[PDB]
């Protein structure tokens, strides 16, 4: 029996996510077709012209694909499952220059070098300054009495995390943040005028200039670790550092932001959990917020050979799209997946991807950012209450909130 879905339904359709998360549709696939061919009409495949893709809705299947990276490739078609329908193939293939869209051994080399900037010591070194700025952001917002939670609470701390990691001077953080915000969302009418191509080029240019500068005058910031050769002589070229910075500007910006915004949305929806959070401040809340928020709705892979997955024959060359938003609510893995529970432990969500070679290198930096900001929100506006409904982002792979009006004072 075929799943009860509208004819021609596309789970990557940005017009859906601009309005809602298709929670009932995902649940229908998990019940009636956990692996399901999502057909795509000509010129409607978001930049891919192969007829469609396999929708992956179960967490165990998401994990299996992510582990078998020898079969399921990031490089072949990139991992983003939706661009503008008119994008040129060359604009998809330029993304193979960032680590996210590489396969081994190229990915293995880069990941080893970049891992020197995400050690627990390097990330933990950002704790104090990020805590300081989290407290300042919440106090500034609470003083305004009411406003846009997305812009006054959620936006700044993730960007300051990227800036602190890279050792960007305060005078430059303004344009760095601008370039980051110009990277994503070009399919929402509100951001129709942004040029991610142009920003990418400016970001790389800024980063290359920074790499050259930082070789002359090293410090402890991870940038020196990245461009300093090891015993094997392995290090990031200047253009490699540039493509890494472009990746950070995207990877750690709107992801953590939307986790913050949708975490607070859940707290407003579940006051018992908010009261529990304010009293205990449990750091397990961060993982439940990421599971609930699932900022990356979906990433794709391409099969390099025929592969049988959960009784379904995946053919060489076909795309599989891992819907993290479906897997993070998989009934077989979670007890009461649709209960927001900040104490859930263990919490094997795939908000940071499935375990494997590409697992989010910034997961713990993200968890620290989330924990610090919600401690500050609890410290400074414990009775904030929504004013109106959130405005969702028109995107086929990013689950974003553009605006959300809140009374930080309550009355
Ligand atoms: C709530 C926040 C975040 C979420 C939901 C998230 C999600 C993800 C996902 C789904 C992937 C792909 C994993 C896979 O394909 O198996 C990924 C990879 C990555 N993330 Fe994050 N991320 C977050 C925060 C961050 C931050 C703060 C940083 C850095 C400052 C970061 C840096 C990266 C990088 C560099 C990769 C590429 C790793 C690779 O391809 O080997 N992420 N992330
Ligand atoms: C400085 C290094 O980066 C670039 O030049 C650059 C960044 C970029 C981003 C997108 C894009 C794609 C999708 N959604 C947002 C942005 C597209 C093209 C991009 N290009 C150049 C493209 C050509 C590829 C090879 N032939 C000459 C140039
Ligand atoms: C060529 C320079 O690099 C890029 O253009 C680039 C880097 C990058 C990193 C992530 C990511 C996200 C989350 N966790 C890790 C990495 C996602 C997308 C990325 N893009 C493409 C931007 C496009 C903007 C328009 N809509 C389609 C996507
Ligand atoms: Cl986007």
């Amino acid at each position: 029996p075929s799943p009860n879905l509208p004819p021609g339904f596309d789970f990557t359709d940005p017009a859906i996510y601009a309005e809602r998360l298709p929670v009932a549709e995902f649940a229908e696939l998990r019940s009636a077709a956990p692996i399901w061919w999502n057909g795509q009409d000509p010129g409607k495949g978001g930049g891919f012209h192969d007829g469609g893709f396999w929708a992956i809705t179960k967490l165990n299947d998401v994990k299996e694909i992510s582990r078998h990276s020898d079969v399921f490739s990031s490089y072949e078609n990139g991992v983003i499952p939706r661009f503008k329908n008119d994008i040129a193939r060359e604009d998809i293939e330029v993304q193979r220059f960032v680590m996210l869209n590489m396969d081994a051994p190229h990915h293995t080399r880069l990941r080893k070098i970049i891992s020197r900037g995400f050690t627990p010591r390097a990330v933990g070194r950002l704790h104090d300054e990020l805590q300081e700025r989290a407290q300042k952001i919440a106090a500034e917002a609470a003083a305004a009495g009411s406003g846009d939670f997305v812009e006054q609470v959620s936006c700044e701390l993730p960007l300051q995390a990227i800036a602190g990691l890279l050792g960007v001077p305060q005078e430059d953080r303004g344009k760095l943040f601008h370039w980051s915000n110009e990277m994503t969302g070009n399919e929402d009418p509100e951001y129709a005028h942004i040029d991610p191509k142009a920003s990418s080029a400016e970001l790389i240019g800024y980063a290359m200039k920074m790499a050259e500068e930082k070789a002359k005058n090293p410090a402890d910031d991870i940038v020196t670790q990245l461009i300093q050769a090891d015993i094997d002589g392995e290090k990031l070229s200047d253009d490699e550092f540039g493509f890494f910075v472009v990746m950070l500007a995207v990877a750690g910006n709107e992801t953590t932001r939307n986790s913050i915004t949708q975490g607070m949305m859940a707290f407003a929806e579940h006051p018992d959990q908010w009261e529990l959070y304010k009293k205990v401040r449990p750091e397990t809340a961060a993982d439940e917020i990421v599971r609930w928020a699932t900022p990356v709705t979906a990433f794709q892979r391409t099969a390099l050979r025929d592969y049988e997955l959960s009784g379904v024959q995946i053919k060489k060359g076909q795309r599989v799209v891992m819907f993290y938003r479906s897997a993070n609510f998989d009934e077989e893995v979670f007890q009461d997946p649709f209960t927001f529970n900040i104490l859930r432990n263990p919490n094997p969500h795939v908000g940071f991807g499935g375990t494997g070679a590409h697992y989010c290198i910034g997961a713990n930096l993200a968890r620290m950012t989330i924990n610090l900001i919600f401690n500050a929100v609890a410290d400074h506006m414990p009775d904030l209450k929504p004013i109106s409904a959130p405005e969702r982002l028109r995107s086929g792979w990013l689950n974003g909130i553009k605006h959300w009006q809140v009374d930080y004072t309550g009355r």
